[PDB]
């Protein structure tokens, strides 16, 4: 049911805004939406109830109660050999594979009588509004009416937004939206690729599919150049990704395994999941990355708690009472570098995201204090 999904996602959000989090927003027709998403999660974090569904799913809210799943992107999936979810997979259970397109995800949602796009985290991001500019284009009037019909029937269409101005690694020639899959808002079930393919209105947009005889396509993908990789579709409908070493080496900081600052940078930037998959063959490198990952996730939880708890208890007091309490919390937690963080909050507290940026940047200034013991 919808409400137990909502309540389980809400549950995930009490832990830490480091981890799973939600954010409210209002569309141009004036109604509220809630997007559930995440910043950093570990393998144990992904085992909690419905955590794999907490990757951009959106509800329209009447205050605290949800009224409908307005949008439903793909479940979280991982690189092969990234963690136990993907480490003892029988490659013979692969049904087929899909070009992995290298842009930003956009998913449909119905707002009023309007069919619109949300990027993974927002209804108002630049990719979101750019994708809407495409949908409103007369040259996509026949795609848009189909997507509009799907959402009133409770299906979300998921595309990669790619463009010269949305460069990640791959250089596309032109700005487009590439339909990757369509999913049912209530069940999480997907319309089959073949069903989408034989709709000749949708087919022009649809990501390319390939057949495989046998798992040598894996190493060919790992060794290819000028591709991100492929998304594998299993006989049971689940997915995993496979990236080329070429993509991962450009998507990670250079020399990431030779330098602890660069490894922490890669982790902070959210690319250590692909790096460690790339180094799954090398148990020293894989477990080193994981140790740095654990260190930083553990620190971020601590730092965030201490900073936000301290700010919300003493916000508004005279500056040196506030300083006294900030002094206490930073010295008391063996984290004196946090004092400046807390005092930066004192004049102004915009988003809780800018707090994470300051914690994150500070961490990279003091990274040597934090290299896990033994490395
Ligand atoms: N054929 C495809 N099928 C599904 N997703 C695709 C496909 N091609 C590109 N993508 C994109 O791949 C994304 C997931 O893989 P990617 O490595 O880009 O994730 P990410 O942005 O690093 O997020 P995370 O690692 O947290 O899952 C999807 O959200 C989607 O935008
Ligand atoms: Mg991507
Ligand atoms: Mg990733």
């Amino acid at each position: 049911h919808m409400q137990e999904l909502f309540n389980n996602l809400m549950e995930l959000c009490k832990d830490s805004q480091r981890k799973f989090f939600y954010s409210d927003d209002v569309s141009a027709s004036g109604r509220t939406y809630r997007i559930f998403s995440y910043n950093y999660a570990s393998y144990s974090d992904w085992l909690l109830p419905d955590a794999l569904e907490c990757r951009g799913i959106m509800f329209e809210m009447d205050g605290e109660k949800p009224v409908r799943i307005a949008s439903r992107p793909m479940e979280k999936f991982f690189n092969l050999n990234e963690n136990p979810f993907t480490m003892n997979i029988d490659l013979n259970d692969v049904d087929y594979i899909l070009t992995m397109e290298d842009g930003s995800l956009v998913s449909t949602y119905l707002d009023g009588d309007e069919i619109l796009f949300k990027s993974k985290g927002s209804i108002k991001s630049e990719q979101a509004l750019m994708a809407n500019g495409i949908l409103m284009n007369i040259n996509h009037h026949r795609l848009r009416d189909r997507l509009k019909e799907l959402a009133e029937d409770g299906f979300t269409a998921n595309f990669e937004f790619v463009a010269p101005t949305n460069r990640i690694v791959l250089a596309y020639q032109e700005m487009k939206i590439i339909l990757l899959n369509v999913r049912e808002n209530e069940t999480g079930e997907y319309i089959s690729y073949d069903d989408i393919y034989k709709d000749a209105t949708l087919r022009p947009y649809l990501v390319e599919r390939y057949e495989i005889d046998s798992p040598k396509w894996i190493e060919e993908a790992k060794n290819a150049e000028n591709i991100e990789g492929y998304v594998a579709v299993m006989k049971d409908g689940s997915h995993f990704k496979i990236k080329s070493d070429w993509y991962v080496s450009l998507h990670s900081t250079k020399s990431s395994l030779d330098n602890p600052e660069k490894l922490f940078k890669t982790i902070i930037d959210g690319a250590s999941d692909d790096l460690k998959a790339m180094y799954a063959d090398d148990e020293y490198s894989y477990r080193k990355i994981e140790a740095f990952e654990t260190t930083y996730l553990k620190y971020l939880d601590r730092a965030l708690f201490l900073v936000l708890d301290c700010h919300n208890k003493h916000c508004g007091k005279d500056r040196k009472t506030y300083a006294m309490e900030a002094q206490g919390v930073a010295k008391g937690a063996g984290m004196d570098h946090l004092f400046g963080i807390i005092m930066s909050l004192y004049q102004g507290y915009d988003s809780q995201e800018k707090v994470m940026c300051e914690i994150e940047q500070n961490f990279l200034k003091n990274y040597k204090k934090f290299i896990p013991e033994g490395y």
